[PDB]
């Protein structure tokens, strides 16, 4: 099992630059609106404490410098959404693709394009952290790099990177400019909230572990998901949505292992603790049932 | 820290399905040439001991189907080893600055999974000592390609033909020669058997360094011989001096000394890792060059 992005040529047909002043970071150009962190409107200085509502009442359409490569786009209107400046531009991108913007659930995985003066760099797949951070690969530049699922040549847009955190996580937005997590784009004393394992993906994982004829932690086991829930929650692991039950439904279907047999089995595991599946140790939580059906 | 690919747009815009009779898999399409696996011209029954220039002479340009998201129709065709080289009415409108390179065994590049022509995932793979490469390929991925960007040129180093029993791949590069000693015939085949890149190790471990993690570095040294005593008993690659020099800027940056790092290595091969983890990982991992280490730390 490889943690496998999407191609990213859809993505990179969009990225731009966006500069105010000296402060410079990367947008997003769909149709003839380019998306970046509003955080561009500011010096370093007034990170410290910034009154975004005031320092873009003061901008005009003429002091922001966008650009595809070295091409300038002119600004004719702008505006903000939560945490992000959309910036109307007076060309449609000819590469915009089919898209829609969606605002992912914890253990959802998708691709990021990390991008340098709106010059993609490099793709990589990550999961949202059940603290609403992401394990990223990000360095100084990279805000206002998306991350995205491509479903039917469909661009689903799930996120827009703002910010490093101290312990070197990562943390951003949705396309509507609202955080994931508790997170503010001001400095302060900010941290992570202690993170947990993410049960959905570890059960698709058992389920691939299953599909691959590799099943000896299957026991005659079931379960309540209360009682699981409360179980999980003592070894640190995610409670279960109902949202959750229901995406492990096709891989339920596919073994016709029971989703809370599984969890009985997953139980088993972590009460006494394993010997190998898929020829690892560890219980791996960064593939969705998603993830499992698009690899197997 | 994560396995990064080079963003693949470029090489995206390249791919292409051929189809012969029923047998179909992809083809790279750079300006009017479509390359692909040879084995695209064989049934299941001819690939059970294809004579490839025979079966090739009895072809003709109109038996190969060759289609782009439009039929491209083929004008010329010829093989160059263990791939078909499609001339096609059409030059491809966005054929990148391109280079065709063969990899060396420890070296890592991006693959473009495809299936009937349309990419489908990105992720690297390194090219191990034994010359297979262990990718995430499906029936119909044959024809995907391996490949590198430096400043907007893309040097392709692989176009992928088969899966071994065991669950690995191998391919050839795009003059079509294999890396390792494979054939284009159904039949089983293993590789030879796989060791360990121990430089990628190394940066590895500097990588775990450079994101704090240094558990398992000690105060002891050794010399390059005596680490690689230790490193072909646990079937790990020969550390060349040449490898040393490579490690130099990783070296410099954390301020260990690269015998002080092989130490903190042969520790490891001899002990295990205990309980414990480094970047994730409860293994060693091998698929990280130097230079994608750098270009990222
Ligand atoms: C983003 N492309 C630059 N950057 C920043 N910033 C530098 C800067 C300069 C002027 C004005 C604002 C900024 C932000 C940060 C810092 C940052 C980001 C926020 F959202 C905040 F709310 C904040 F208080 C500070 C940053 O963290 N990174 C970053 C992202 N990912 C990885 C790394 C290593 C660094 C930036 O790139
Ligand atoms: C490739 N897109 C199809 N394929 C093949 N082949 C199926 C087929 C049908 C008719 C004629 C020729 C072929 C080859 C193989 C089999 C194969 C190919 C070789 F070159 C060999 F030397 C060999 F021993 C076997 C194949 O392995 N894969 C493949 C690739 N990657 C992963 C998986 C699961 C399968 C094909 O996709």
């Amino acid at each position: 099992f490889r943690k496998m992005a999407f191609p990213s040529g859809k993505v990179e047909g969009c990225m731009v630059q966006v500069t105010c002043g000296t402060t410079t970071l990367n947008g997003l150009w769909l149709d003839d609106v380019v998306y970046c962190p509003r955080h561009v409107i500011c010096t370093s200085e007034d990170m410290l404490n910034p009154n975004y509502e005031d320092l873009l009442i003061r901008k005009s359409n003429h002091n922001f410098l966008v650009q595809a490569g070295n091409v300038q786009l002119r600004v004719i209107g702008h505006s903000m959404q939560n945490c992000v400046l959309k910036l109307k531009v007076d060309t449609a991108n000819p590469k915009t693709p089919k898209y829609k913007f969606v605002r992912i659930q914890p253990g959802q995985t998708f691709s990021v394009l990390a991008c340098y003066n709106g010059s993609p760099s490099g793709v990589y797949q990550c999961a949202m952290r059940p603290n609403f951070t992401i394990k990223g690969s990000f360095l100084n530049g990279s805000c206002g790099s998306v991350g995205f699922n491509i479903d039917y040549d469909c661009v689903s847009f799930c996120y827009m990177h703002h910010m490093e955190l101290p312990t070197g996580v990562h943390a951003g937005t949705d396309l509507e400019g609202n955080f994931y997590g508790p997170f503010v784009d001001r400095q302060t004393a900010q941290a992570a909230g202690t993170d947990t394992t993410i049960t959905v993906n570890v059960l698709a994982w058992l389920y691939a572990a299953v599909i691959n004829g590799d099943r000896w932690f299957l026991n005659r086991f079931t379960t309540t998901l209360n009682d699981f829930n409360l179980v999980a929650m003592k070894y640190n692991y995610e409670p279960l949505t109902q949202d959750h039950v229901d995406i492990l439904g096709p891989l339920s279907a596919q073994t016709g292992i029971a989703v809370l047999d599984m969890c009985a089995s997953l139980k088993e595991l972590l009460q006494n603790g394993m010997r190998t599946i898929l020829g690892s140790a560890l219980l791996e939580d960064e593939f969705t049932p998603f993830d499992v059906v698009r690899q197997c």
